[PDB]
């Protein structure tokens, strides 16, 4: 094989881990590393850190400079890790940049942290890979076993979940 | 009317290493239960999908007569996005087999599994099925092998069984 | 095979678990009946819930409560699975009551949640209930693979550990 | 001077199911790296464990040669509390010839491992090593098995291969 697969990474529900420190979770190592590595990939892949900051901590300015680092990217397939919270307002935010229009990004994350039993970020990883290398140019949120266009979709956060408007 | 989630893909599972479980009786591994409907438990689908168990014989008991039966329960599914979870060794026998029936034309199916068992710790089972559901989704009707996060052709492609992987055959 | 167990659930890091309605973790069923289905056990043991709070919200009442409870068991091997932000204040009450005095009271819990991965539960769980059956009539900690007379232990908060005064 | 943490309990290792791993070459399981390692390493403990790899060879070629070599290492170690990890065939023998041996009499030995390998879900492995650790801490010079949450004095103890658990042989 496939086209080469650059994987950024913004933290979100889907790194945390526990910490003693804080008696409990903070956004740790990305979890997408640790579900590639046992992957047997065939496949060029990278993966880039960009943030560990809580999304709802994400402005306007953080979302252009997402939105630069996405551009440094040679490759036109692109995965981005993130927080649910604000998911929408950057895949909205990066749907808008022509700068981008020939890449295929597709934003995901999980519902429950990788490093907890029961998550999605495994299936949700592996979802996202094929959606990155096999939809038209655009930007995508691949959750819940499907795609979601970010222009007509909404985080339900007491459903926790997303869901066309 | 309120709006119902489509179930577009339906799984069929024929065994194979993604399934295997240790057994006190056997003291070691025997193909347990389809480990695609644990991956899906947790998977937080918007839809459903349909999970039909064909068959758990190990590679060496598994014959002709087993893989036309595949192909009837594959040809009469409603859903035109399939993907079956399979032992690798013969993977490829049996996506080449499919290929060949003009009853799968609309559909795709999409062949997956795993190298390393899902209830073996560092298994590749819960990516791979990820990624071929996604890929059953997307791909053009045919029929295709998911693996090592990578789209096969089954008529170009043979299983590695020392290094646990699928190559391409390069065309000469 | 052993004496009969009980073992009474208190809460604590050791039974947290993700919930999205929280985004983020709660005191959730015993994380010791999940160790204990799989560990294949020859003798009587019964599970038994108390509570569900941070140990830090128990008053003295609670900890009187939590002496009656362990009363009320005929069996003369015990564990308690407890937060260790208290476990030591809890821990002191009971080795001081005298209607104890024939029992084996051992408490343990976890660090890090049984539901997190590389958690000390698992372990910390076996090591409690060889405690609970080989150590002399007594109130013990058992954490860190060793046994803890509560009366000379504190909890060290900032190094999330149990240690000698 | 400041306080030194003593390390009492030393552990060797020979292999059993405990340790079983899958691998590709083998398209099965192998005895692999020892699991008691993997349990020790997240155990947050006060002191320190010296884990010591003596074999991993399948039940079928484990010797009487390979026996006495546990019984050299056993007796020739400092600590007088040692914790065996082993396959559970073979354990009652491995146990009955430690008793016999004067050189151990000071010493609490117990030998553990699990029914389940711990690299597959749902194994009693972990339990296993917290309750062992404890046995070989807590329990009067001897040797025994440390199984099912409980102690077995190997002279009345079998293995019930069928089942996977050691049962009591009843006097008579
Ligand atoms: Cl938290
Ligand atoms: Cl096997």
């Amino acid at each position: 094989s496939p086209s080469p697969l650059r994987i950024f990474t913004a933290g979100g529900t889907i790194d945390q881990d526990y910490r003693l420190e804080e008696n409990g979770l903070v956004v740790g190592d990305p979890f997408v590393a640790e579900v590639l590595k046992t992957a047997r990939l065939a496949g060029a892949v990278s993966i880039v850190a960009l943030s560990r900051k809580d999304s709802l901590d994400f402005t306007e300015a953080d979302r252009e400079a997402i939105g630069r680092a996405v551009g440094q990217a040679v490759e036109d397939h692109i995965l981005l890790t993130h927080g649910t919270d604000t998911m929408v307002e950057t895949a909205r935010y990066l749907g808008g940049l022509p700068e981008l229009a020939g890449k295929t990004v597709v934003l995901s994350g999980a519902m429950v942290p990788g490093r907890v039993g029961g998550s999605d970020a495994a299936f949700n990883i592996g979802f996202a890979c094929a959606a990155a290398l096999m939809l038209a140019p655009g930007v995508y949120i691949a959750m819940h076993g499907k795609v979601f266009d970010p222009a007509k979709t909404r985080k339900n956060r007491g459903l926790g979940r997303f869901e066309p408007i």
